[PDB]
């Protein structure tokens, strides 16, 4: 997951 | 999930 | 995850 | 994870 | 993990 991403200010998370 | 994010400002979560 | 990530100001988190 | 990371600001957690 | 970062001002922490 997340494998792309330009600006994270937030969560991404995986469980 | 979250493959190509441009932006993230919020929550993207995969349980 | 997080494979490619410009920036991270927040969490990305792999459980 | 977190193979490319510009910056990191934030917190990237791999559990 | 971590493989290439150009700035790290956050933690980035494998378990």
């Amino acid at each position: 997951f997340a494998e792309d991403v330009g600006s994270n200010k937030g969560a991404i998370i995986g469980l």
